[PDB]
């Protein structure tokens, strides 16, 4: 839909999620060795950065950042600068709606090599899985109806840091 | 690798397949256009006692495929499964591999509305981002642990232990 | 009325559900007492009963709590002694937990059970307090301007449950 | 004797730290929030989360302490908490949630001092086996225990390191 029903992040809230999800992160894997963060385009590899960043800040150490571009399905090319093998990877999506897409990353991963592990991070949940996938780590669980659509604004792509439902 | 607890009794699993019988039931209000396809041995026997509660809870019956999977290739449904809900039902979630190549395969077969998964025992220390719709039961576990599920079909009883 | 979030095949199917959940965790109900809170949570109470009766062929007894609902205890109705018992608690809507906490207060003056756990058809979200239910009939996500409506059929006349703007 | 160690040192380190940061995000700040430790360890416990909140918000926010004897091994012995709680959000705090039954009678303390808004929850351990309808809010680590084993916390404050095991007893 085109109407903001709901502002459910704003930029500070945003700001506090990435940082929780960096501490969690950090804490399950007991700290970043061999950990590796992809994002899923657009807005996924720019959560990853800042991730990375925020990690770096904690802990003193640069997680590396991959790339990969997948068509959405909530609406085919790859760019990982280090071996994924016998890697924790850390895929990093804006929106965990059906899973179709995650499931999509996970074989490209698997076909550029053999991760050790596969965790994903999301800012936001919003329900309505069609596969048997979970976020290790979320930033918000959004309730929505079928209607609605989760809209992410970032500062990097959008000018502003936002997160709402919108619907018809 | 010796014996170190015992999880479920018999009794234990009848409990909890009835229970997930009934939350399949619950979640896709009925079981109209599902389909339960089993992963290896016992994956494929709790997928046809789960059919048979299902039967005698709601008189529908609902067809049982099975997936041979090797163990962290074949397959025969008998139905086509583009746009149904597919449930898949393995004995334990561990890594979360075997759900994946399942999934694969499903696709290669089809198209899928959703696939959902039933596992009697999930036993942690996933290695991707998978999660069971339908659990049995929650069964801490370290490293250097195992779980053995026993089925009655193909062990002689119905039991899930730790070992190692 | 906003959405209807249960219709009465899924209130059904809920209530069916749990009491299986609650005689998987118990082992059975041996030594189990339902106690319902006023009025629909007693209804509820009263329904699980009698599918528990279907599953496991006993009559686990159905106690009875007037309190009022937050979303003070008036007065009790426990036809059997609690203590060392594990009390199943039953209330349509779970929201800040305040009901349940007094709730909880008034069956430890009572006597002094094993365990007590809590049954609810609907949770709401909200709480105020450190409170969660064991069983739930269904997660229904709604604003603080918005209200949880059950209608059960003995005593309202059908089974539906919806969210209202109230 | 010590079965597992279930939380070194660093791992109660980067639970504590990460558990400040669901607080000020959960509460979107700490304004109004009042920080009650149950005593021994769950004191201390709170005490380093405002200590690490105070760093990462900039704002302090008080502590107070509940004495009550501990099911796990209820009476309220005394209370003192230094700000008034009514229509705060109180933050309890504990080392390890068990049955449930310190934390139901700490709720009840702390509505008899006053009315707060909303009382959350953070233990540094959930060992399970709740016999009441109580859950935290904020948890360091879910720790798996059978019925003959006991979780063992040891804080540098107390005790002299910091360490959470499981025992068998």
């Amino acid at each position: 839909g085109s109407q903001e029903k709901a502002v459910v992040l704003d930029e500070q809230a945003i700001r506090r999620a990435l940082t929780r999800i960096a501490h969690e992160i950090i804490e399950r894997n007991k700290g970043v060795d061999n950990c590796v963060l992809v994002g899923i385009k657009t807005r996924g590899i720019y959560l990853a950065k800042r991730l990375a960043e925020r990690i770096e800040q904690i802990e003193g150490k640069k997680v590396p950042v991959g790339e990969l571009d997948i068509t959405l399905y909530r609406d085919k090319g790859t760019d990982i600068p280090v071996d994924i093998t016998d890697k924790k990877v850390i895929l990093v999506d804006d929106v965990l709606y059906t899973g179709r897409t995650v499931r999509a990353a996970m074989d490209a991963l698997m076909d550029l090599g053999r991760p050790s592990q596969i965790q994903l991070a999301v800012l936001v949940d919003r329900g309505h899985r069609e596969l048997p996938i979970r976020a290790d780590y979320v930033g918000k669980n959004v309730p929505t109806s079928k209607s609605e659509r989760i809209v992410v604004q970032l500062s990097e792509v959008d000018g502003q840091d936002r997160v709402s439902i919108y619907e018809k």
